[PDB]
């Protein structure tokens, strides 16, 4: 669905169509912002140094392994996704890909059905 493009430090470079329906913020809203304005306490406040961890010791733990969180939506509602990210690097810098599968649908039925 959503694609999303920071720097090395967490700034969104590029924000797709998709996502800015996905989290309902514009792309230029988006654009100049910390990616962690995507996400909930207590990640949102630790992100940069889940950055600055992987850039000192290039330990994965989302890259190539991808995981499944709760994403933030603009209006302040959670969603649970499944997240992906791709290592790339332009201008000597390395810069970062977020791949981003809404699962509220599949979560909703799961829940609907253990419910019933
Ligand atoms: C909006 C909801 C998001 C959540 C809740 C989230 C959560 C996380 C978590 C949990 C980690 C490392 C976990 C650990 O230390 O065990 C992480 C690392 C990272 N995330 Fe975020 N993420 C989100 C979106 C994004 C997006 C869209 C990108 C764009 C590329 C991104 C880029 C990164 C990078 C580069 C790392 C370090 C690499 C690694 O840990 O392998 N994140 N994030």
């Amino acid at each position: 669905d959503a694609m999303i493009v920071i720097d090395g430090h967490g700034i969104i470079q590029l924000f797709s169509t998709a996502a800015e329906r996905l989290f309902g913020w514009s792309e230029l809203e988006a654009i100049g912002q910390n990616v962690n304005i995507l996400m909930p306490e207590p990640d949102r406040s630790r992100h940069d140094s889940y950055i600055s961890r992987y850039r000192t010791t290039s330990d994965p733990h989302i890259i190539g392994i991808g995981r499944i969180v709760t994403g933030k939506r603009r209006d302040g509602t959670t969603f649970p996704m499944h997240l992906s990210i791709g290592e790339m690097q332009s201008g000597g810098e390395p810069y970062f890909t977020g791949f981003v599968r809404d699962l509220t649908e599949h979560q909703q039925t799961q829940a609907r059905l253990q419910e019933l």
